């Protein structure tokens, strides 16, 4: 495939129908090696098979709310792979309180700061760990979405942290692109994984999205596999700082009820 | 005055250099009453001054960083205003090794909490507790930086506060145009006393803008002139954002 040769690591993979382990399928298809983190000891073993399946034994634990977790997996990575090209960044929280109602009401300081302390902070803790052991051409990625860009009901507070967590993007590009590494986004659309379909009136929503979306259907974790593994790979060395937008071209588009 | 009739409060005033200052003397020059917050001991002397030179005499103390000194703020300003017009947020912060350098290398968890909860959060922060102190037609009014946008150098973690900031603007505007309540920032380009003088050359207008320049349009964002207007970031940096390699 287009990621023979390279190393990538991929977190937030805590079920198959999450969006990291679309990413995960799609590189691996590509001939990539694989490497998985876990939030906590509650999702080892589940992690472990699905990286099992995806010709990977390299299953870390790490919770991006503690530098020394980050430091600490970063290290025993490196017993295996003192250097590799990049890692996907699919990791997001925010207290539940914080996403339903009248955003001013909802919001408070605490709910704030660990919105954008796991959703933006962590992408540039993990890039801060790991910058001594990245190859040059290699590639950074996290996911976002349009909640960044526009006010969109319920996301509140996750709407900022998202906003920050592509600054973050450009900054991180900007500083790390004269070393070789590039830094990406994508703005995905909205998909029904495992999380996702916990949040109520998700199913209308899709079917909202549908009708008004340029290509008609909402997109699958395989799209957003897909141009992940671009973005990853070489064929996208023009390309850093960049939030690609893969939701068929939703945000583009105005009225279409 | 396209202000007279309206009561805003405004903050960050720490010296006549301060863009707070020069957007509280148009608002004066436009009818606005007025009346003034100070982060600490160290600068209530010289808001207490300038807010007596501008006809006010309501200077109340507040740090942003603590819910209870607003809520306190608000509480004693409820007393002479029990409701008014709008604020100006002209409030931000990063301890200063935050801003020198390399971004990766710069920036800390610490640094980065400090930099959004002061400079982004704040910004809701005291639109909770004072929501229903607002009339209908009330303004709201931040200050952000191209830095928001655009990854700029040594700027670097207070790029991602101002563009968490200016998502703020978005969903404060979405959430209170309901009530009445419009909220907006104006992205100011650098004010002539990290040295310049560049921008200066590269800018449409050809010149930096000025506090004065600032304040007229944050007069105008506060002011039933802009009904129209909300959710906005508008650029008052004399067009050098849409302009590129001018050099
Ligand atoms: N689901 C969607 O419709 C949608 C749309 C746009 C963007 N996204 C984004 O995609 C990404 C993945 O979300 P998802 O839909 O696959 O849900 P998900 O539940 O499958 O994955 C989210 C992950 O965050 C990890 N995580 C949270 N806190 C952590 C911590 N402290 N330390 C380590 N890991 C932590 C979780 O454990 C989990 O694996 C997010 O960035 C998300 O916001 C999702
Ligand atoms: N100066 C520029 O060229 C420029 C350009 C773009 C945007 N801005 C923005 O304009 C605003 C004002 O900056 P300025 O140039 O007038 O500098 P300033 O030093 O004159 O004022 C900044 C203010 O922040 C206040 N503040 C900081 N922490 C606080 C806290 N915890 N509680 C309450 N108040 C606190 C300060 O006390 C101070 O008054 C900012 O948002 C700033 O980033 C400035
Ligand atoms: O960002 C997202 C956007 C959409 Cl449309 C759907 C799911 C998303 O992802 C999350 C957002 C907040 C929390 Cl608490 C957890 C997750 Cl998985
Ligand atoms: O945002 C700004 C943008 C520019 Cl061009 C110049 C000054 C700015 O304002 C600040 C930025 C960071 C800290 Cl710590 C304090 C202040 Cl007053």
């Amino acid at each position: 495939g287009f990621l023979s040769g390279k190393r990538i690591l991929v977190t937030g993979v805590a079920s198959k129908l999450s969006i990291a382990y679309g990413i995960a399928q799609a590189m691996h298809r590509e001939g990539a090696e694989l490497a998985f983190t876990y939030q906590n000891d509650k999702l080892k073993g589940r992690v472990e098979e699905f990286a099992a399946q995806l010709g990977s034994d390299i299953v870390l634990q790490c919770d991006v709310a503690e530098d020394a977790s980050i430091d600490t997996m970063f290290a025993e990575l490196g017993k295996v792979w003192p250097k590799f090209d990049g890692f996907v960044h699919s990791i997001v929280f925010a207290p539940g309180d914080q996403l339903d109602g009248d955003y001013v009401n909802a919001v408070t300081r605490e709910g704030f700061k660990i919105a954008h302390d796991i959703s933006s902070y962590s992408f540039v803790a993990m890039a801060k760990a790991c910058r001594s052991m990245l190859n040059p051409g290699s590639a950074l990625l996290t996911l976002s979405y349009l909640g960044a860009e526009r006010a969109i009901p319920n996301y509140n507070v996750m709407g900022l942290a998202k906003a920050s967590l592509e600054a973050n993007v450009r900054y991180m590009a900007n500083a790390m692109g004269p070393e070789g590494v590039r830094v990406n986004a994508i703005s995905a659309g909205p998909i029904r994984t495992l999380a996702a379909s916990g949040i109520k009136d998700f199913r209308k929503m899709l079917a909202h999205c549908e009708a008004v979306t340029p290509i008609r259907r909402t997109v699958t974790i395989e799209d957003v596999g897909n141009s992940a593994a671009f973005l990853c790979s070489d064929l996208s060395a023009g390309i850093s700082g960049e939030v690609v937008h893969v939701d068929g071209g939703f945000s583009i588009a105005a009225m279409n009820e």
